[PDB]
RNA sequence: AUUAAGACAUUCGUGAGUGAUUUAUUUCCAUGAAGUGGCGU
């Protein structure tokens, strides 16, 4: 799976609009794969990786051109997830 | 003219006197003002 992060900036991208960045989307592990095309035989696979760790409502892109920006409205698909609380709790004692 | 004639079962008289619609009863039970970060790789 890639995430929703990597095909939000190519769909941006596949549009007249072009976004703030020195280094082009991450694909993979490896130390430099900052990539914009998908590999060649088909698209990657792609799946909303950051919902399991917190549902966020907006993802904001900030184009390169000063003064405007790009939101990204996340919703349920049908209204069944409205929220979800991070999974992991972190404790401080002494 | 005949064991007959006359004669209101009537007068007076408060359904009234005493009496608390009152006693007992929790508008209470359950419920997180919470959730999430984003981009600048």
């Amino acid at each position: 799976y890639r995430w929703e992060k990597r095909k939000m900036k190519q769909l941006i991208k596949a549009r007249g609009y072009e976004l703030k960045g020195d280094h082009s989307p991450i694909s993979g592990i490896r130390e430099n794969d900052n990539s914009w095309n998908d590999p060649n035989p088909n698209g990657y696979n792609y799946a909303y990786i950051r919902a399991i760790l917190g549902l966020a409502e907006q993802y904001e892109f900030q184009l390169e051109t000063p003064y405007q920006k790009a939101i990204v409205k996340i919703k349920s698909a049908n209204n069944c997830i409205s929220r979800y609380k991070s999974p992991l709790l972190f404790k401080i004692i002494n």
